[PDB]
């Protein structure tokens, strides 16, 4: 595998890994996502201070587009593209 | 250190940065550095099917291409890392079955 395909299936990986934990195992509940996001992204979500858990509701939100109160592999695009923008911002600066 | 999933970040950023560094704005593919980029970085991805075949590479740059400039900025990119990233999940799953 490339760099690239490896840090694909990385994210993936990563995933499965919190989304596999409680209720349905393809999907992320907000505490999953809250996990995921401490553990994978710390650079990041070191930098929120006090409005942390007010960020990590608002992004779980606007990610659940169907509302179902879960993020599937499809949604979690959303987050990934957070994710990517703010370390880009980061590459940069 | 960063975390794998930090250098996973990181290692997508790089790679739109170093393909479109090439030519016109150093901050945008071309249809040529997209190319180049995806044949060089995600070859799984491009040996399914007929992904290889110039239909397949102008149809994805002319959706990600959201403002019509002929150029893929970071922005518009998410879209393909999307594709992308959607693909190779299958490929775990096959991975996985196997
Ligand atoms: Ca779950
Ligand atoms: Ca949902
Ligand atoms: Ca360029
Ligand atoms: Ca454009
Ligand atoms: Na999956
Ligand atoms: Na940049």
């Amino acid at each position: 595998d490339t760099p690239v395909e490896d840090s694909l299936f990385q994210i993936i990986h990563c995933f499965h890994h919190y989304a596999a934990r409680e209720g349905d195992k393809e999907t992320l509940s907000l505490e999953e996502l809250k996990a995921l996001l401490l553990d994978s992204v710390p650079r990041f979500m070191d930098t929120l201070g006090r409005r942390q858990p007010y960020y990590i509701t608002e992004l779980f939100r606007a990610a659940d587009k169907n509302k179902d109160n879960q993020i599937c592999f499809d949604e979690f695009l959303y987050i990934l593209g957070k994710l990517v923008k703010d370390y880009h911002l980061q590459f940069h600066r």
